[PDB]
Parts: structure tokens; C-alpha cells; sequence
């Protein structure tokens, strides 16, 4: 006998060759419509010109029932392989250029998205997921708030969580970005100072957070590191991090829950002080006062202020009756015309 038409109609083996032609101002509306109705063809790319977009569809009869103009076109096939290296490869320049730098913490991607391009959130998320297929959370960042410098963060894709375990320089760092400050970009600096350190040193790190600096130093050197942190949630994670890394640390770490400006005057002095100073805070006198051989003092300085910065460090050295060599390094581009810097102070005997 013969077959039912509603069985035969699925048998055609060829590929779809049609799309719908829509005004650009209608493109987002129509893309949503095509997906909801279920006739968007994932096999092919959409294309555009100056005025119109063409979406690939799987059923032109249904497209007509949606009031859409059907066109016969030769659209590109979806890519089977990927060779994108960076975000710029996946976004138009007008969008990418407005994006802040992207940071990865554990399996969380963090990016700043100005209100002006927030309307492009979908393609931004798509681009980030493509570039980082292992990321499980994407968050939009604002500024740091409060004494603990917690970053304003909104999850815009993935799991609704801001805690993860970050890997750096051979150590494991538990972080909860909803509760503590963390600085992934300091990876190079932390490794640098860890290599400079010598076995046997006693080292102080004020403003220590979940103690990434003490962990990286103690990973590579048999030293004792005192860490001072005021945020009790950061202290908790620091304790958990110490236990998490305990069997891989050569050195020892002492975590002190407290206010740096209260704690340091009551401490003994140290061979080396490493101060990842909160932006805007001046802890130069106090941290130098605890150093016997080396201070590494981080700060944020406008380029035109860079020389004044060095002379202020030298002034404090003389003020404390110390003879020092001071070297200033640009550590990172913080924003236009402003650098994160480090004063390396060598105290001479
Ligand atoms: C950018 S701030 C870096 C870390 O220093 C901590 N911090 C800020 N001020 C102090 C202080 N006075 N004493 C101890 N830790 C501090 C913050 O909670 C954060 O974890």
C-alpha cells in the first residue's frame, strides 16, 4: 500500500536552503520568535548587511505563517572547528572595546559591562562561554565596597554562586567573591617575591585576604609568614586554605585576625614585609617600621606622580633613621594614566 503523508514528510535528505529576511531593528525580536516556534536552523550562520538580517530556517511554510519574508540563499555552515584565541575574535569591535578586562577565578569568569552595552549581554555571554568552555559562572563586576573591599558582582550566566577553588603557582586558593576580596592578577608578583625570599626569613603580610601571598611564598620557601586580615570571612577561608595546602607547604603560616593598624605596632620586627596595600590607603610608615631588611610596598600612582612617590618613600626611610635603596616598579596598568606600582625597599646595614 502507501504511507501516511505525515510519515513521509520527514524523509527528505537534503539540507535546508532558505532563510527569512528581516530589518535589523526587528532582528532580535524575530530571532526570539523563530526559536520559540522551533524553526531556527542551527546548521547555518545568520548573516547581515546595512539594513537587513537573514536567519536560516528549517520550515518555510511555518515562516510564512509567521508573516516573515522567505528568501532562498546560500548561508555559511556553522563552524565545526574553533580557532578563536581571545574575546575580540568573537565580538564586534564596538562591543569588545567597551568591555573591561576579563578575569578568571577558578571556574568563574568576571567582566565589567557598561550600561551602554548591557543590551548586548546575550552575545557577550555567548562569546565568553565559547572562549572558556570550562567556566561555570559568568559575573558582571562593579566597584569594591566597604572596609573589606568586596567586589560588587552579579551572576549573569551559570550557577548562582560566587565561591570556587582557584589554582595558582602550585597552591589551591578557596575564594568566595561574595564575601572576600581577591586579586587573581597578582599571580606574577606573588611568584616573583616568592623566588626572591630566602629560607629562614620571618615575613609579614598585612592585608592578607585569603592569604594567597603567604601561601605562594610558603609553597616555595621554608620561612615563617605572619598574615594579618580584618575580614572574618577571609580569615575563615585563609584557615581552610592553610589546611588545604598543608602537605605541600615548605614554610609555616600564622594567621592573625585583626586590624593591621592595631596589630603591627604590637608585633616584633621582620626580615621582610610584603604589603598589598588597599587602594587609597597609606600604610608606608607602619609597614616600613616592621621591616629590617626588605619592604615590598604596593600602591596606586598616576604616572606623573611616580617620581613624587619614590621621594616620599625615601623621605619615610630617612624619617625612620634607615639607610635604604628604593626601586619602583610598575606592576600593572590599573586604568588609563594610573599604575599599580611596587616600592622595593632594601634596608642597608
Ligand atoms: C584591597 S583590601 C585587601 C584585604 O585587606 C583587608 N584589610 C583592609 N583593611 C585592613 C586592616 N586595617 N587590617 C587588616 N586587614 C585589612 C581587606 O579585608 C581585604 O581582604
Amino acid at each position: 500500500s502507501h504511507h501516511h503523508h505525515h510519515h513521509l514528510e520527514v524523509l527528505f535528505q537534503g539540507p535546508h536552503m532558505s532563510g527569512v529576511k528581516v530589518r535589523r531593528e526587528d532582528a532580535k525580536k524575530v530571532l526570539e520568535l523563530l526559536k520559540s516556534v522551533g524553526i531556527l536552523d542551527g546548521k547555518r550562520k545568520a548573516i547581515r548587511d546595512e539594513k537587513y538580517v537573514i536567519f536560516p530556517v528549517t520550515d518555510t511554510n511555518i515562516a510564512k505563517s509567521l508573516g516573515l519574508e522567505v528568501v532562498d540563499v546560500e548561508l555559511p555552515m556553522r563552524p565545526e572547528r574553533q580557532i578563536y584565541k581571545n574575546l575580540e575574535d568573537l565580538l564586534p569591535r564596538e562591543i569588545f572595546k567597551k568591555l573591561g578586562r576579563l578575569d578568571i577565578v577558578g571556574d568563574i569568569a568576571i567582566v565589567s559591562i557598561p550600561d551602554e552595552i548591557l543590551s548586548e549581554r546575550e552575545v557577550i555571554v555567548s562569546a565568553i562561554r565559547k572562549l572558556y568552555p570550562k567556566v561555570k559562572v559568568i559575573a558582571r563586576r562593579g566597584f569594591h565596597s566597604g572596609l573589606y573591599r568586596i567586589r560588587e558582582l552579579e551572576v549573569i550566566w551559570g550557577e548562582n554562586r560566587l565561591h570556587t577553588i582557584h589554582k595558582e603557582n602550585g597552591v589551591l586558593i578557596k575564594v568566595d567573591l561574595s564575601k572576600v576580596f581577591f586579586n587573581p592578577r597578582m599571580k606574577g608578583e606573588r611568584y616573583r617575591i616568592a623566588q626572591l625570599v630566602n629560607d629562614g626569613e620571618r615575613i609579614l603580610v598585612p592585608f592578607a585576604g585569603v592569604i594567597p601571598y603567604p601561601l605562594v611564598i610558603a609553597r616555595f620557601k621554608n620561612v615563617e609568614v605572619y598574615a594579618v586580615e580584618i575580614n572574618e570571612f577571609a580569615v575563615k577561608l585563609a584557615e581552610e586554605n592553610l589546611e588545604l595546602n598543608r602537605d605541600r607547604l615548605k614554610g609555616k603560616i600564622k594567621i592573625i585576625h585583626g586590624d593591621v593598624f592595631e596589630v603591627l605596632p604590637n608585633l616584633p620586627n621582620f626580615d621582610r614585609v610584603v604589603s598589598p596595600t588597599p587602594k587609597g590607603v597609606d600604610a608606608l610608615s607602619l609597614t616600613l617600621s616592621k621591616a629590617e631588611k626588605f619592604l615590598h610596598y604596593y600602591d596606586f600612582v598616576h604616572e606623573s606622580e611616580i617620581e613624587r612617590f619614590r621621594e616620599r618613600v625615601l623621605e619615610e626611610c630617612r624619617r625612620q633613621g634607615k639607610e635604604c635603596r628604593v626601586s619602583v616598579r610598575k606592576v600593572s596598568d590599573y586604568k588609563p594614566h594610573v599604575y599599580k606600582v611596587c616600592a622595593d625597599v632594601e634596608i642597608l646595614s
